[PDB]
């Protein structure tokens, strides 16, 4: 029986989720199970659980983003820059590797969608544009951008059936860590400013493995090593959302023991 958007309402509160919360999902679908009118009705239930007062926000990315295609040079390859469309927050989807629910959540009425087309940040709720601006090229996850102002904001982490490797927060405290060997990845996306296509090149934290031994291609990486350790180390309440199991994470702690982790692991 599929469920209904009641059901994962109350599943939601039972979790922990209450009006005015500020929360940010991580999904698998596939373990939630069939729902009564599509991943529509699991969008809903977040909406109805946080509130009119509460806050969603999402790392929704970019279906076209030429990450792959621009990563290690100095500027587009000339094809590549003669033909990508520029981002455009408006009609731009969702990069489907991080959840088919995130296009349900951009696409929502009122949503907000962030600037940085590769690290793109959807938000509902009266807080969103606060959460979604700035969001420069060169601040993908770390200070100034929506999830440094989630952290301040009392941001939950709420991983429906996701695993450890999808808490997205945690680039946060890969950004800030005061260690050694940090990597960084150069990559140029397409803008719109007044309407015009520009190409902007930056440098940015790797995404993919801070250091070299968190960035081997299949992982784990530092985000999945630190929130294993976390989940085995901390009383998180847990519960299922659909046919799911689910964990509703303090953000800022869990990115404080991210930062604590890696610099007693690593020198300064
Ligand atoms: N390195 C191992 C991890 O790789 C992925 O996540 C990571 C993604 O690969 C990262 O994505 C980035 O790198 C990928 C791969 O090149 C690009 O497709 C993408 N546009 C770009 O944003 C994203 N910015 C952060 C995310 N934690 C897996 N989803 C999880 C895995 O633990
Ligand atoms: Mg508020």
């Amino acid at each position: 029986t599929p469920w209904s958007k009641s059901e994962l309402v109350r599943q939601l509160r039972d979790l922990g989720v209450r009006s005015g919360d500020m929360v940010m999902p991580h999904v698998s679908l596939r373990a939630v199970g069939p729902l009564a009118d599509g991943p529509q009705t699991l969008v809903d239930a977040l909406i109805e659980a946080v509130g009119p007062t509460g806050n969603i926000l999402a790392f929704v990315s970019w279906r076209d983003s030429p990450y792959e295609q621009t990563l290690g040079h100095d500027a587009p390859p000339a094809a590549i820059a003669q033909s990508w469309p520029a981002f455009d927050p408006d009609h731009a989807p969702a990069y489907p590797g991080f959840g088919a629910i995130n296009e349900f959540i951009r696409t929502y009425p009122g949503c907000r969608r962030s600037a940085h087309p590769d690290a793109s940040m959807a938000a509902i709720g009266p807080d969103a544009a606060w959460l979604v601006a700035p969001h420069e090229m060169g601040a993908a996850y770390g200070p100034r951008s929506p999830i440094a102002r989630f952290l301040a904001h009392a941001g939950k982490i709420l991983s429906i059936g996701a695993g450890p490797d999808a808490v997205t927060a945690l680039h946060y405290a890969e950004a800030v860590a005061r260690i050694e060997g940090k990597r960084r990845v150069t990559y140029s996306m397409p803008l719109l400013r007044e309407g015009k296509r520009v190409w902007v090149t930056t440098s940015d934290w790797d995404s993919n493995g801070i250091l070299d031994e968190y960035a081997a291609p299949d992982g784990p990486d530092a985000v999945e090593r630190i929130a294993r350790d976390y989940l085995a180390r901390t009383r998180v309440a847990q519960g299922p959302v659909g046919g799911a199991q689910s964990r509703l994470i303090d953000a800022a702690d869990i990115v404080s023991f991210g930062i604590e982790w890696l610099e007693a692991r690593h020198a300064a």
